[PDB]
């Protein structure tokens, strides 16, 4: 069974990590989260559709799927974790108990803040999934990468044909994730903020699925602004 | 002194809001009085243009002067080098900020900051903040790496370099690393200089493809 994971757990402020609910803010007139969910529900092949976001936000969220008339019965709203690990295992622990877990189930975890995800990198995200147990949509660093170690130097500027731009979705065998999950220690699980880097660390493949440089994360003034550009041109 | 190099090695012409992309990046430096020339390089058979589209938009700045570029785009900055050394001759204090003609929208700061790091530390990379996790893969198919996030940067231009540092740091290169290396700042850096970062910004943004227009047109009307 496939399921999708919509992880709505804001976007934390530089100080005091204090999440913003950015996926409630309008584009075109809709809030950026229906955007999403809407490329999501035209997915015939998702069992179930899960937002998963912090207790506060639930009521809201809940209204906002009324007032836009979202009323696809695959959709649930369940409270989000201590992190955005931790909140995907809160939705694959909802699974368990709800449906259980078959073998052969995989998940498709996205961020609320990325609405111009297409039908393919879905697909393909489920297809790499099912064969290979773990994926990651990503694009083609165009910019030269540079590293540094101190925010004032730089310390290297690695071979820029080998650097990609992580984005979402990222995509599991649900088995595949609970086992690496579970050889993560406390401290590993904390440190670690990206889903696919919980596989990378316990030395198991992730594929990659190749992404749009228009599949960008709307979290500042600025990415509203492109957001608006990419609806008003078509690009997405 | 300070000297501007403009990179641009026809997307530079492409029209922004009526007016050239190379025109709207050529007229922030202008704007700084500092620069003693700013010298745009560019193949051969595009230099003709470049001057006729100067004179189309009355930019007549006696400072301004346009060069053939090089083989690659470290050749063409050290083309720029080369130019300023048999014009004025390099002084040990001379700063040179190399920029694409196609990012029409760095602003003051940026330039200027560019300008007072280069005076004080030799070298600089104008970065952001990695906007995504970055990923690293050997095969194009399946991860290799994930580096750590909070050290991760996207390279933007400016970049900002003491003149003889520069030309000292290529000069101990090789022919194949020189050919190979196609940034400036790894110049420095592969040769065991440092190099300061200065903070750009989120819409200093390349201008190459369609979608980088459609970009462009909104970052403008904002």
């Amino acid at each position: 069974m496939k399921y999708a994971g919509i992880l709505a757990g804001g976007i934390g402020s530089r100080m005091g990590n204090v999440p913003l609910p950015k996926q409630f803010l309008d584009l075109d007139n809709k809030p950026i989260l229906i955007h999403t969910l809407e490329k999501f529900i035209l997915i015939n092949d998702f069992e179930k559709i899960i937002i998963a976001t912090p207790q506060q936000w639930m009521t809201h969220t809940k209204d906002t799927l009324r007032k836009f008339k979202i009323s696809d019965e695959r959709i649930e709203v369940i409270q989000g974790g201590s992190d955005r690990n931790d909140t995907i295992m809160n939705i694959v622990k909802h699974i368990e108990s709800t449906n259980g877990i078959n073998d052969d189930d995989v998940i498709v975890t996205h961020d609320a803040v990325r609405p111009f995800l297409t039908h393919r990198i879905i697909k393909e995200n489920i297809q790499a999934a099912l064969e290979y147990g773990a994926v990651d949509t990503v694009i083609d660093a165009i910019d030269t990468i540079v590293t540094s170690k101190d925010n004032q130097t730089i310390d290297a500027i690695p071979v820029r044909n080998e650097m990609y731009q992580g984005q979402t979705p990222q995509s599991f065998n649900i088995n595949l994730l609970k086992e690496s999950y579970a050889q993560l220690s406390d401290e590993q699980k904390s440190i670690l903020s990206d889903a696919c880097k919980i596989i990378v660390e316990t030395n198991k493949p992730v594929r990659l699925v190749k992404g749009e440089l228009y599949n960008i994360k709307v979290t500042t003034p600025y990415d509203l602004k492109v957001a608006n550009a990419i609806i008003r041109g078509g690009i997405a």
